[PDB]
């Protein structure tokens, strides 16, 4: 029945795209102590349009708002414009720092538009990097947990090569990507998670049979975490821990070892949670749909299940 | 409760776009009756995987279906893709040929993509060509008939110049477009329809004040129609016309005359629908949504509202 | 308070409703109202109206200019040449007025065409009457529908579409939009969002379905652009008016702007825009059969005032 | 050293000379003076004025927030809807940013009001963005003309005679002198003498030409010495302004005010926007389009701006 138990501020994407609708769909479901929850940043012209067309004009009093990313003319729904990537931006910035001064808890940004974006100027490769260049951090102490099919996956690296995500590893930065993701499991609504962390080398370096970087990274850091009292098991193989299926949290070396259980197991319905500082930060995981925006055929289900999974009971 | 009254051929449109998707969503919101009136025409795969996404499994025994547009290698949805060209005007053109043959009454298309059937290399303008190829008719046999807010308009042109147009109209022309509009009423459940005629020139041309075309062609034509026994008032000028609001047909010269009473009253209510000899076809007036295509977020209501509208007695 | 600048009204044919009508809108304003609005028309059909309609009083406190002084008593519903005449001098001073800058816009009350022709007199509307006093060419007088929110200008109005195809032109494109602009900001729209129709269905669609739009809208646009409007267009006219979220819309077609108009609203205003002269009728006829029993609606009228009395 | 305070500096229309004059003006200052200026608006328009100006090495000592970013490129003297918002979008910040305590003072670089208009922003001057942003009555928000030694605060502007009259209030006078005198501490004239202007020709002479100025100045007169202000009046504006010995008269009508002010500074007058804490005053010549990008603006009125709101007391 009720889905947000937490203050969560809802960017709207593009404002050209399905993201409005989908918003006010969202929130339309939702009972009023829960609207009274979502905080929405976006140019009000862009929900008004959308309420309009949605013929939910009633809802739009009901609503916390802030505006962000104003345009400069009316929205024309279908069209990619460099004014409505500037407003994606400006919005999910407006968003994050809502989250990061304490007024929200989490963040959830609907579907961007990467060329409307690009043509506004404006360098964008993802969330993870946008939360970071806002939080003023580096792109690597924003870490990206992936959740689907039971499986919650932080990376300790991510978009870079095998041999520069080695080189990078270190104790202390996996032990900075389990603080993270402990936190963000909390919210989650998971308390006191049961961790795993992978192996850099197959089988956890087996000893340092298969290399020395898990005698040197993985093995320190666990006993670390153990120390400040977690529940933590390995390093283990990745293979072989994933397959036991009984941890409420993994702890991924690189990009690879996370991906693919998560997207073999979710190919349809997984999150792409962005961690840094006290934001989390996540999409809807599905486009703008240029071609349908304003024409009444989005639904808003991904959206409210992202809502579900941020928004969830301590 | 129940939207459908007759037999429909539901082609699935693209395979990677949302109308597997949307197909579902519609037949599980029917009883088994009415699902056994629509008979589905696309690749079975499509379906399959469509299914997959939407968790209704449970509906693919009781889906009336004809294997068409056969992919030979996997659904990847919100790929434009050459092959999910051809299976869609494959899907359609089995719809089509299955209402040509009386196995259904009328035909849905669910939504393709321009581009996929043009990297096909198949020449595509709009369903009232492709129906016209498929039938074996010229392109000016097949009318396009807008229906929402209460207003049906069919078009005796469409999609040319203004010039193009007007060389074209003839008597012969726009009583084509009278008898295959009248014919779909009957479809549309209105056996003995009130057709009201749009005059070429402003005012219905005003007794000839405003030009020599309306006293040429719509004036010789309504008179042709009101002699095989038809209900038709005018030429008419549109705009005096459509205020009245007592027709339950109008007859469009011009592209414009048609489709701009029809989007600002209905601009997400509209349903176009390509008439050509027994054969109607209506799309679902909007796009494949690639971005979404196999998200699991995609709303039937279009394609519900597009079969309450050809399913009723 | 819905009178913001100065009207002339043309009280139209003496022997329908206008009179009336002018009365009793006149009767449902504040008196810092009244004394915005100079009445044209023959006193004698004011002075028949209002004692009929008991509203003596009111005629003391009226701003009048004597105009198509009739010859004999007034005679309610019946046509008479006297009474054509009579129209069409009180619709010339209400125009001259405004001309003369003395009023800044025009209302015109029901005019009766029989009446009008009787009299010798060729007229074949507001556009035409307002051309030929202010000494401009039929085609440099434009007619905007007003209704429902919806504002419409019409490059060309009242000819064969073929005709109409053949006069279309970028500076006549151009013309109907200047003299509309302005008209915007009489209505309280100083800075309107302007949508142009295309000539062919979906505006050409590039050049496929004609080159006309190539070689009239699309300059024009770009010259409007230029000048330093806010101009998106050509578009297929179906399209841009399902939005609806443009101030003044510019129709290359009758048709185009007339259905939308008459469609949305059963009245519209109707605006002759020639030189600085806008000129409104009332939208509907001189109602002769119900002339005079002082049982006549004003409030057509009051709404074509609460248009051209608009606030800036 | 004319800066003693903080100041939020808006570079108003990022295609007019704002930006230009903003780092013009700021150049000419120390160091220590720079930091105390924090300017709101685009980097792009600053990007695109520091190479005209040639002055980049001041950039990066620069005290800068983010504001009304454009979406494509600055197009010097063109009037663009965006360059509208922008504007708007860098007061607003300004303002915000002076409401919270960040600076202690406004001062806003030429706007453009077509370009404001053509963004949809309704635009009627500074006092009405001013009330907009801060959540107040348009008429809790005064116009303060400075210049020449006179200081003169309105309590109407910018209505008819006739409107102003019909809502002089002794409370509204009370308001306008309130916010005056508050922001006479800023200007550095702690505890200032007041002037108050008659409506009427002499103040009404007693009540021989007209009653309003006993029921309208002569009260709030009362109320504000009762409250402990050092005021003098009503007394007929021409009168009062001859004797040049107060600190701040109070205006009843915006022709008292302006006309003194323009003759004796018809080049150099600065106006306030007085409303809550916040003091907003513009540089009091226009965006000069024409002349943009040409590097050749000069930064003076901006620069007796600043010496103005950053007064030493
Ligand atoms: O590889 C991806 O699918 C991917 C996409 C977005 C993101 O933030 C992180 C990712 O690993
Ligand atoms: O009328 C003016 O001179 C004037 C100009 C700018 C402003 O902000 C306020 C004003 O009264
Ligand atoms: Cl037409
Ligand atoms: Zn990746
Ligand atoms: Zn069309
Ligand atoms: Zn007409
Ligand atoms: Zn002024």
């Amino acid at each position: 029945m009720t889905i947000v138990h937490r203050r969560l501020a809802l960017a709207i994407g593009d404002p050209h795209g399905i993201g409005p609708e989908i918003a006010l769909k969202a929130l339309q479901q939702l009972s009023a102590t829960e609207r009274s929850l979502i905080k929405v940043y976006g140019p009000w012209s862009a929900l008004e349009q959308a309420a309009q067309i949605c013929q939910m004009e009633s809802l739009l009093q009901d609503l916390i708002h802030e505006e962000a990313g104003s345009l400069a003319q009316p929205v024309q729904c279908g069209e990619i414009t460099p004014q409505a990537g500037l407003s994606t931006v400006q919005s999910a910035t407006a968003a994050i720092r809502a989250c990061e001064s304490g007024e929200v808890d989490a963040v959830i940004a609907c579907p961007h538009h990467e060329t409307a974006i690009h043509r506004a100027g404006i360098a964008f490769s993802g969330y993870p990097s946008l939360l970071a260049n806002v939080l003023g951090m580096n792109e690597d102490e924003v870490f990206l947990m992936l959740v689907g099919a039971g499986l919650r996956i932080v990376h300790v690296t991510l978009h870079e090569s095998v041999r520069s995500a080695l080189e990078r590893l270190s104790p202390q930065l996996v032990i900075n990507a389990v603080d993270a993701a402990v936190q963000t499991c909390t919210l989650l609504g998971v308390p006191k998670p049961q961790v795993a962390v992978f192996g850099i080398n197959p089988h956890a370096s087996e000893g340092q049979l298969f290399g020395l970087e898990d005698s040197q990274i993985t093995v320190p850091a666990v006993e670390t975490l153990r120390k400040r009292g977690l529940t933590v098991d390995g390093p283990m193989g990745a293979d072989m821990v994933l397959a036991q299926r009984k941890h409420d949290l993994y702890v991924a070396m690189l990009h690879d070892q996370g991906h693919i259980p998560i997207k073999l197991l979710a190919p349809n319905g997984a999150s792409a949670l962005s961690i840094g500082g006290r934001v989390v930060l996540s999409s809807v995981g599905h486009g703008s749909a240029m071609d349908i925006a304003g024409r009444g055929v989005a639904d808003a289900t991904a959206l409210l299940r992202t809502i579900a999974l941020l928004g969830a009971q301590p």
